[PDB]
């Protein structure tokens, strides 16, 4: 029995007896993700190189993927009439939606994750976290400052060899594969669970000289297992969306701890850490900063940064033990 | 003036006064690559999941992506009437084209590189190397056992966020972006040259306990710069075609030396090492095993393996200097 | 403000306070129409001609568009869990859906209209009429034997230079253009109304020798206007979906009266005449058999045929006057 | 063995021992046609309707489909470095290619045929005819004023339910189906031949009061067969490229004789009449004005018009016999 994202969301909406506003918001997301996917795959690039004549700004004067993606997400989410506040990785201030388009939801998103991998064509993506506004006050940024544990839905779209949307809600994590031939997301994995233990560690070891003792010790074990067991294999794509997705399906651990240049970690709490921590906990995994649960941090800034360790429970647990081992 | 790959190959053929056979071969390669990417992006997957019933098929043909890609290369190249010997990473023996479809070119190809990243949707691709048959004798595997220096043309197609085919021939390297909307590869970078020195090192550090001393000394040097400069960033996609392409565009160094499981390295010489080595040297870069030039190795086995270090000249020679410092 | 079919239908569902079942059925229709559109445009035809090898039944042994379209519609509508009875132009008996998939709606459809235009690649399409089952009896064919005037929704998808879906419901007719680049239907025409009078007559004059006096007289006027005004132009695509769509947007009249071979007309009441008569009346046009309203006929057979005259009100009215003129 | 249009043109070039210029011209024509169809199918229309905002553009460039198609043909042909004189149904004067991009071929083309069917989404297309410059003089419109019999190659691309390019050259006619999924035209019918006699007549009968006696006598003969056989079916799409293509595949007769508004017929000789006439004769069919062969007319005006009757030999000669019976 074929099941598309469209049918799945609509039905989950019926089972929860929703009024239909969130379902409309998710349908908008779906559409946004497809438009970004098409532009990311370079559809119609021939026009920029003068196939129809008029080869004007054939350099850098037209929308760069980062910006185009941010416009699609904002414009589409707005037009869903289900949001009131929006937080983008590409915007300094929270985006307060006009009253005539205002909804009860707050969305925190990363329109195009994997910044440094854009020019080399490595996998990139979009990340999103949705909150139900809780307060009778007028829309402001504080409405997006809720701890991740208050997330109603979170997930991401991966633009890789193929495009896949991973959606996580109260009752589980579901994976949908995009069939570009018909512009439809097909459910291929129902209520997914990450393996208890993996054999892959993911981190940028270029910061070796800045790692804290716990991280430094953990890495030593993956390369030189004290029990002489087989060493973990290493993998680091460079785009958080890509590295987290492999972690979800293959197992293992992903890491981005603090360092000199980034004392509180590089990844942002609102639209990078929380959505992935939610997807991970719902899949049966763990997401810690090393001292606490990511979903428990009470955000104080819109672009606040936080250190994160996520993946299989046994692999993450072992690293927490190291942290405690170091007082 | 916009330049399509079809326009480019044909003109390069005219400038070389060829009979048109090599032109027909490249055109067929262009067609094969488009087909493989369309399949990689999962076009038509809804059918596998029963969108039109469950009797459309008369057998159980769930062809795995790697097999399907290999089937496409084989049939498409053969229908070009320009080849006589084919070596695939997928077949134990060389494939000898039937007399009627026989041409004078030898093609060594890697159907879909990045096998471990197929299920997690990370970038994968196809790598190729073309040689002229140099023997009046009847075509056999021997004609495929030539040193990389004899290549007339080599390259690859990358199926990442977007699909790009990179082709290198005697007169230089050129990158073409596939425009999925019209099924056309567009020339977007001419006579490409790699940076003399980069700031990214690429290797699977999970084999740390099995690396030779030269590799170990170099890694520490990237993490702890003796001149005290900023340490190189680390990147390891897990797919050679992917990691090699970023090395070309961003500069830096890619490494896959020998280890316990692979005493002579893991990567294959004919359709992995050689093609990428030729692309690199043509871009003014380097590619060595650590003791000699990859393109100079005369193979004795079509599936022979070899250790490889490629990338920016200054980066590679620095490592080559560590090797020759020990021994 | 961008509006997609997905958002439009969902919203109309909210305004009517529906439970969500019909909305799910319409979403299924939308998906069906896209899959048919892709197969109609010949996506992936390269495989049938041996691009990946195995050129077996390269003649006539695989699904012909007529059949493939009928499978997609049936399978998709079934999987929507909103139907109980289905009437297809390609099936002799009414299709009674399994209890575990049963809904309250009855759908009458023409999966691929324009049979004779398939091989010459002329415009073809899909037509549909939806009824809300009215009776506590068990699902049977009689449930689809309701007069067109009981239609809850009707319309068609036109596979022409571009693909467009025309949807008609109680509050109007709306036209949606398909953007194949993202697999999304975009609303381009809101609540459309046909012009009071056109300048185009559409009919197969090859049956001249069989036309009744009224038709014969009417045609004389279009070619030789008694008042010496400019003559109407003639247009006959051959596919009902194509001819009716032009009629809706340009105005004029479309005709398929009785003849020798077809004493009661060739076009079928259930899935050709009623849906178009409904779309036409909702757009402000007329649909008569010459003696009565199409939407008023009480069907007695599932594949019953009926004569039809449709289009601008003034053009249709004038022909009715001729009929009365002839007692 | 699967045959792509790219493979076919190149090989036909090799067999003819050409320098490769005409091969490069045809390849460019292949590229242009793909681009036009992708635009015709409305790829990317969501952008026009603001899916990404309302500031993406820096001007008002709502290029109409016919203008865009003309822009593509002009720029793409010129970037082929194989032409010197271009005549478009869209430009009052011939376009003389700049000396640097000058080649020896003359191309007469119809950017998008079927203008009256553009808004109603009925089939439309592009028609072309190629000639060799036959004059050492400087290129001018005169080089485009040659009799149809001098064509080296002619054909058209049909954008109907699917896109098909038909190409006719000295050795016969061949049809290629565009596979939108890989952007490749597939050879699906070789050395095509029209039926000696069909059963469909195609003409706009809205000009009945302006037809000459021969045309009138023939129409009555199709409606009232003197031998009392079954009357021919009528078909008139309104787009020449469409009606002509069905005539080729199904056989029969197509007609557009002279009338009051068009004393010398409406259709243009250089890029409408001639190309279709050449395709027809090569398929063993006929094409006359009623008094002479279309391919024999020596034009004096690039936008000159001419009456035309084409199709199955027996059908056309029957009409040619009515003409020569009167006068
Ligand atoms: N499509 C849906 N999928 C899952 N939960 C939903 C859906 N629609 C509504 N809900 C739940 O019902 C709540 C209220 O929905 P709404 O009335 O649309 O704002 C949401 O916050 C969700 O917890
Ligand atoms: N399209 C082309 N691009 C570059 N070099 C070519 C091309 N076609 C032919 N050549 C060169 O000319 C030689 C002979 O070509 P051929 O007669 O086609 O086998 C090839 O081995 C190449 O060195
Ligand atoms: N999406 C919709 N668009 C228009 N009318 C609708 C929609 N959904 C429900 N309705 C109306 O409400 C009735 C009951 O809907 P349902 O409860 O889904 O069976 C339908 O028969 C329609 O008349
Ligand atoms: N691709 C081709 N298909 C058919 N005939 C061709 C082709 N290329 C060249 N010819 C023939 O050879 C002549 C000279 O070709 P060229 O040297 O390219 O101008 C043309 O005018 C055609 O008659
Ligand atoms: O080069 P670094 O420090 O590993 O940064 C990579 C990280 O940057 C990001 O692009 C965020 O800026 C993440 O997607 C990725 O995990
Ligand atoms: O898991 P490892 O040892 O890092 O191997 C990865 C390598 O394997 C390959 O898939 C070839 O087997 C390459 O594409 C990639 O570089
Ligand atoms: O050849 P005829 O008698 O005009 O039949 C054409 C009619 O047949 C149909 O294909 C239905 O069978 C209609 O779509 C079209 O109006
Ligand atoms: O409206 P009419 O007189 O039938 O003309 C239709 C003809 O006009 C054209 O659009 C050319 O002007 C042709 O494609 C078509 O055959
Ligand atoms: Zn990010
Ligand atoms: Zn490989
Ligand atoms: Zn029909
Ligand atoms: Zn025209």
């Amino acid at each position: 029995n074929i099941v598309t994202l469209t049918r799945f969301v609509m039905e989950e909406g019926r089972k929860a007896r929703g009024t239909g506003e969130m379902t409309q918001l998710l349908n908008s997301l779906c559409t946004a993700v497809k438009a970004i996917s098409t532009a990311v795959r370079k559809a119609g690039i021939a026009h920029l190189y003068g196939i129809a004549g008029s080869t004007n700004v054939t350099g850098d004067q037209v929308k760069k993927l980062d910006v185009l993606s941010n416009d699609l997400v904002i414009n589409v989410l707005k037009s869903s009439f289900a949001t009131c506040v929006l937080v983008s990785e590409e915007d300094k201030n929270a985006i307060i939606v006009e009253p005539e388009k205002r909804g009860k939801y707050v969305v925190c998103f990363d329109p195009l994750d994997g910044s440094s991998n854009i020019d080399c064509l490595v996998s990139i993506g979009t990340i999103f976290g949705i909150y139900r506004k809780n307060s009778t006050d007028e829309p402001s940024e504080k409405d997006a400052l809720q701890p991740g544990r208050n997330l109603v839905a979170a997930g991401y779209a991966l633009y890789g060899s193929a495009t896949m949307l991973v959606l996580a809600m109260v009752n589980g994590v579901n994976c949908f594969m995009l069939d570009p031939a018909i512009g439809e997301f097909i459910l291929v994995d129902r209520d997914v669970k990450i393996k208890k233990k993996g054999s892959i560690y993911s981190i940028n070891e270029g910061y070796a000289k800045e790692f804290d003792p716990a991280i430094t010790e953990y890495i030593q074990r993956k390369k030189f297992p004290p029990d002489n067991s087989a060493p973990y294999g290493a993998r680091y794509v460079g785009s958080m969306v890509a590295d987290v997705h492999r972690t979800l399906v293959y197992g293992g651990i992903f890491m981005y701890p603090a360092n000199k240049k980034s004392p509180k970690g590089k990844l942002r709490l609102l639209y990078e850490c929380n959505p992935m921590a939610y997807v991970m906990e719902k899949a049966g995994g763990l997401a810690t900063t090393g001292k606490e649960a990511v979903l428990d941090i009470v955000p104080t800034d819109i672009h606040q940064r936080a250190p994160i360790i996520l993946g299989s429970p046994e692999d993450v647990t072992e690293l927490l033990e190291i942290y405690q081992k170091h007082a």
